[PDB]
C-alpha cells in the first residue's frame, strides 16, 4: 500500500446520486480536520484541462453515466492524496468512491486500507426529485432523465456490489438520506463520533 493507516485516515463516502454526499462533505469539513476528495470533481476538472487525452472519454462516461476506467480514476485520485499528504493532510473523505469493485480492490491493495465506508441508504424517488431539482439548480450537464435513468442503473448494478463487499467486511455505517440536511447531518456527525 503506498500508506499505512496511521499516515493516511480515509473515509469513503457512498451512496446514490442525489442522495447528499456532496452536502454532507462539505458540511463536515467545516468541524472536522478532514479533506475532502470528490471523485466527480476531480474527473470534471481532468475533462477539461487543456492537453488532457481523456477530455473525450470522460465526457461520454459522465454523459452516459458509466464508470470512468479505474486507471484514470485512480491516477486523480492518487495524486491529490499525494498532494495533501505532502501538505501535511492526514485525513480524508473520499466522496463518491469506490463506485466498482475493481477500483475498491485496487485503492485499498495499491494506496491505503479505508477505516471505514459512510453509506447514505436513500430511496430512488427521493434521490430523483433532488436531482431535478439540482438540474434547475446548477444546470450540471448528467443531470437530465435521461443520464439520471442511466446513473440509477449503474448504481444498482455496479455500485451497490461494493456496498455488499464492504458489509461482510463489517466496515459500513448507513445513515438515512431523507430527512432534513440538518437532521442527516446529526446522525452523519454521531456515526464519526462515534467511529473514531
Ligand atoms: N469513482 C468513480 N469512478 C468512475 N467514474 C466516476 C466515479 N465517480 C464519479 N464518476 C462519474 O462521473 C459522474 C458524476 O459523478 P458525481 O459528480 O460524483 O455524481 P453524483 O452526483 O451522481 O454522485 C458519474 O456518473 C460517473 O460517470
Ligand atoms: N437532506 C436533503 N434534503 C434536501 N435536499 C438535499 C438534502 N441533501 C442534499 N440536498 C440536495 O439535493 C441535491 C443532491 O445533493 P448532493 O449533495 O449534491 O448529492 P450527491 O453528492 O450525493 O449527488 C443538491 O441540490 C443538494 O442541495
Amino acid at each position: 500500500p503506498a500508506f499505512s493507516p496511521d499516515q493516511v485516515s480515509v473515509i469513503f463516502v457512498l451512496g446514490g446520486p442525489g442522495a447528499g454526499k456532496g452536502t454532507q462533505c462539505e458540511k463536515l469539513v467545516k468541524d472536522y480536520s478532514f479533506v475532502h476528495l470528490s471523485a466527480g470533481d476531480l474527473l470534471r476538472a481532468e475533462q477539461g484541462r487543456a492537453g488532457s487525452q481523456y477530455g473525450e472519454l470522460i465526457k461520454n462516461c459522465i454523459k452516459e453515466g458509466q464508470i470512468v476506467p479505474q486507471e484514470i480514476t485512480l491516477a486523480l485520485l492518487r495524486n491529490a492524496i499525494s498532494d495533501n499528504v505532502k501538505a501535511n493532510k492526514h485525513k480524508f473523505l473520499i466522496d463518491g468512491f469506490p463506485r466498482k469493485m475493481d477500483q475498491a480492490i485496487s485503492f485499498e491493495r495499491d494506496i491505503v486500507e479505508s477505516k471505514f465506508i459512510l453509506f447514505f441508504d436513500c430511496p430512488e424517488d427521493i434521490m430523483l426529485e433532488r436531482l431535478l431539482e439540482r438540474g434547475k439548480t446548477s444546470g450540471r450537464s448528467d443531470d437530465n432523465i435521461e443520464s439520471i435513468k442511466k446513473r440509477f442503473n449503474t448504481f444498482k448494478e455496479t455500485s451497490m456490489p461494493v456496498i455488499e463487499y464492504f458489509e461482510t467486511k463489517s466496515k459500513v455505517v448507513r445513515v438515512r438520506c431523507d430527512r432534513s440536511v440538518e437532521d442527516v447531518y446529526k446522525d452523519v456527525q454521531d456515526a464519526i463520533r462515534d467511529s473514531l
